[PDB]
């Protein structure tokens, strides 16, 4: 049995689909799946076990040039691609029109997705052969497992979602693996964001332990964030640019995380990683991480600017306290 998945975007809601993987990986021995996802998280899919071909799609990039002469040729090779193979199941587990016109459609197999209800675009709904019905208020993770499950005809396991991602990693562990923290300081939204003078008071209330601390960036502005937080703390460690590959491997060694919400704290998450999220105006809720170890630090408020690195060292020291 081979299995196309729908499933591009955003790294969060990538990561929370592995878990579905694994589930019909157990019921149903020797099923195969290729995945189209955004190109820039087309690492993820390729650290589960049952994942063969990802099939990168650049529909955010496409859209400032859609008509332009080599994005007509890459659509026009991703059409290609998409329909190489007949698929028994094609799932869109993403539920936007985008998703389901521009990829859906295309692939050849029966177009399992989401009803006019739950989709997240109920316009989605009519490009699918057969819809389900997938409650929109649990956790993005029992979601998709749920559309894996009704779609490929097994019952949806009770236990807890397994990523099985962090096996992938086993062989690769960092050297210094157990000796250091990661902090994870870019997010999406100024508001989201813990102010950088509470990340370096936390930093500083380490300096006792003799901990190290790694910090990631992606982008410019969040190399010199993570330079002004590692600014006179010879403990802190401001990484290269990597892959996230790289970063994965970073994640997979860390004892623990402190992160805001993010997509690396769903990451940390998805590699079982002991993680401490910071939240202010976002709910914990729904796409608060799930996984082993993912604890939760409500700013009073719901404002960051009123949770102390204080509150936050304290914390860690009653959740160590096991
Ligand atoms: C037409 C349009 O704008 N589509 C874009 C869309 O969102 C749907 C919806 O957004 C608004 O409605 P809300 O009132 O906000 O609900 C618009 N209305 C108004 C009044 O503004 C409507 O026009 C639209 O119908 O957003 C996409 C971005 O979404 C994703 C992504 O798939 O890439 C997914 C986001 O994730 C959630 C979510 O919060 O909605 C929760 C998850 O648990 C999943 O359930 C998931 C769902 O399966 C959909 O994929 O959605 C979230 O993760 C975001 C990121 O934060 C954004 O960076 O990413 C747009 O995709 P693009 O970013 O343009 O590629 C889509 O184009
Ligand atoms: C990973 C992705 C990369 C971009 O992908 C785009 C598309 O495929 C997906 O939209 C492409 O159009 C584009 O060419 C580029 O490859 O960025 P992101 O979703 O914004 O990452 C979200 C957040 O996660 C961080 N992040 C993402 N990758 C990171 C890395 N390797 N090291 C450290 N931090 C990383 C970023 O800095 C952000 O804060």
């Amino acid at each position: 049995m081979r299995v196309l998945i729908v499933k591009t975007s955003s790294m969060g809601d990538v990561l929370h689909t592995l878990p579905a993987l694994t589930d019909a990986q157990q019921a149903i021995p020797g099923i195969k799946f290729d995945w189209v996802v955004e190109e820039g998280f087309a690492q993820i899919p390729s650290w589960h076990a049952a994942v063969e071909r990802v099939i990168p799609v650049a529909i955010r990039r496409w859209r400032k040039a859609w008509f332009s002469a080599p994005i007509k040729a890459e659509r026009k090779a991703f059409r290609e691609a998409l329909q190489a193979k007949n698929y028994d199941a094609v799932i869109d587990a993403q539920g936007l029109v985008k998703s389901a016109a521009l990829v859906t459609r295309l692939a050849h197999g029966v177009k399992h997705g989401m009803d006019w209800q739950t989709a997240r675009e109920p316009l989605a709904s009519l490009f699918y052969n057969r819809k389900h019905h997938i409650a929109k208020q649990q956790h993005a993770v029992e979601r998709t497992r749920e559309l894996f499950a009704k779609s490929l005809g097994y019952s949806k396991p009770q236990t807890q979602g397994d990523y099985a991602i962090a096996q992938h990693f086993l062989t690769n562990l960092p050297t210094d693996a157990g000796e250091y923290a990661v902090f994870l300081h870019a997010t999406t939204r100024d508001d989201k964001h813990w102010p950088e003078e509470h990340w370096r008071e936390l930093i500083g209330l380490l300096a006792d332990s003799g901990i190290r601390i790694k910090l990631p960036w992606g982008a410019p502005h969040e190399e010199e964030r993570a330079k002004r937080l590692a600014e006179g703390f010879a403990y802190v460690e401001v990484l290269p640019k990597m892959s996230l590959e790289g970063v994965a491997r970073v994640l997979a060694g860390a004892k623990f995380v402190v992160s805001v919400d993010t997509g690396l704290s769903h990451l940390t998450a998805a590699l079982d990683r002991p993680n401490i999220t910071v939240y202010g105006p976002t709910d914990p809720g729904l796409i608060g991480g799930y996984g082993k170890n993912q604890m939760v630090c409500r700013a009073p408020g719901n404002e960051l600017s009123q949770l102390t690195a204080n509150a936050v060292k304290q914390f860690i020291e009653e959740n160590a306290e096991k």
